[PDB]
């Protein structure tokens, strides 16, 4: 026999309820805007599969980014330009403004909102207790929103995560690894970067949903409570599996096995050895411990679950004593 089937526990069905087109990417036809509205102004950065320049649409004098792209299949990129339509609106969501066709590279170009980014090198070593616990609500906002719509990012890191701190204001970028849930549905599991893949992939079970967003979340939050980037360190994705088991320990790990009885890669058996699960005060010390509380502990633990069936909805987590005085702020 093969491996037990998986469903979302929550927004099991949203796709299924709405129209085809809501979800048929392959099917949608994409709106171009006018290349010539938009001069380039600098490079910004790259992506795996762009790259990324500030730009001036000259029609109305706004600041824009432009995100050119290498080549992608074209259904790759309708899936992309579809997810951020549907997203568009929704909470710390990166608002796409337009669609161009690039005339040097012939390839699309999207423009996006522009946002004026700190680099989290540099960010993440100046946050406060308060400012973590108020930035993993606002990306929890949009994590909830993409789920209640149907669309898992699988690719929630902190590069993928623009902070204006000066402005408080958070959105969560590049869609390009984002896909529509479906049940039953297996998905590809050369997805997220290394340090961020959840245990699903790593073991290749392809039945997997929107918690795998939420051990991504994990994963970025114990890196900014602890001071430690990246949490997990792996050498490659045996190691990384391997760096987990070293914390969650490997008896939950081959529970996690049995239970949906996947079929484990055998090079694993000679790296996994056999670890006990650590506790959390393992990562805290002297320079760490003001960003670190029984809360943060608690909702971390919840986060980083072999079983994603069994890891906080973003809903859920937004609910947690973690975020009490966030809540009760932006109620005021
Ligand atoms: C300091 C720069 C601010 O950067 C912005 C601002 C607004 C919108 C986007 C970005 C952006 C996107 C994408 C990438 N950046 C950056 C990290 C270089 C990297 C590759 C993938 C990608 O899509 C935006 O969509
Ligand atoms: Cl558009």
């Amino acid at each position: 026999s093969g491996p037990v089937p998986s469903r979302a526990r929550v927004y099991t069905d949203v796709n299924t309820h709405r129209p085809r087109e809501y979800w048929d990417y392959e099917s949608h036809v994409v709106e171009w805007g006018n290349q010539d509205d938009y001069q380039l102004v600098r490079k910004l950065g790259r992506g795996k599969y762009s790259e990324v320049f500030e730009a001036i649409n000259i029609t109305n004098n706004e600041k824009v980014v432009v995100k050119i792209l290498k080549p992608v299949k074209k259904k790759k990129i309708k899936r992309e330009i579809k997810i951020l339509e549907n997203l568009r609106g929704g909470p710390n969501i990166i608002t796409l403004a337009d669609i161009v066709k690039d005339p040097v590279s012939r390839t699309p170009a999207l423009v996006f909102e522009h946002v004026n980014n700190t680099d989290f090198k540099q960010l993440y070593q100046t946050l406060t207790d308060y400012d973590i616990r108020f930035y993993m609500y606002e990306i929890l906002k949009a994590l909830d929103y993409c789920h209640s719509m149907g669309i898992m990012h699988r690719d929630v890191k902190p590069h993928n995560v623009m902070i204006d701190h000066e402005h408080r204001k958070l959105r969560l970028i590049d869609w390009g690894l984002a896909e529509f849930y479906h049940p039953g549905q297996e998905y590809n599991v050369r997805v997220a970067s290394r340090y961020f893949k959840g245990p699903e992939l790593l073991v290749d079970y392809q039945m997997y949903d929107y918690s795998l967003d939420m051990w991504s979340l994990g994963c970025m939050l114990a890196s900014m409570i602890f001071r430690k980037e990246p949490f997990f360190h792996g050498h490659d994705n045996y190691d990384q599996l391997v760096r987990i088991a070293k914390v969650l320990g490997t008896e939950d790990l081959y529970d996690y096995i049995d239970k949906y009885n996947i079929e484990l890669d055998p090079r694993f058996n000679d790296i996994l050895g056999r670890h006990s699960r650590k506790r959390w005060e393992r990562f805290v010390h002297s320079e760490n411990q003001h960003l670190v509380s029984p809360e943060a502990l608690d909702f971390l633990d919840k986060l980083l679950r072999y079983d994603h069936q069994s890891r906080l909805t973003a809903r859920e987590a937004m609910e947690h004593p973690y975020f009490y005085t966030v809540v009760k702020d932006q109620a005021r």
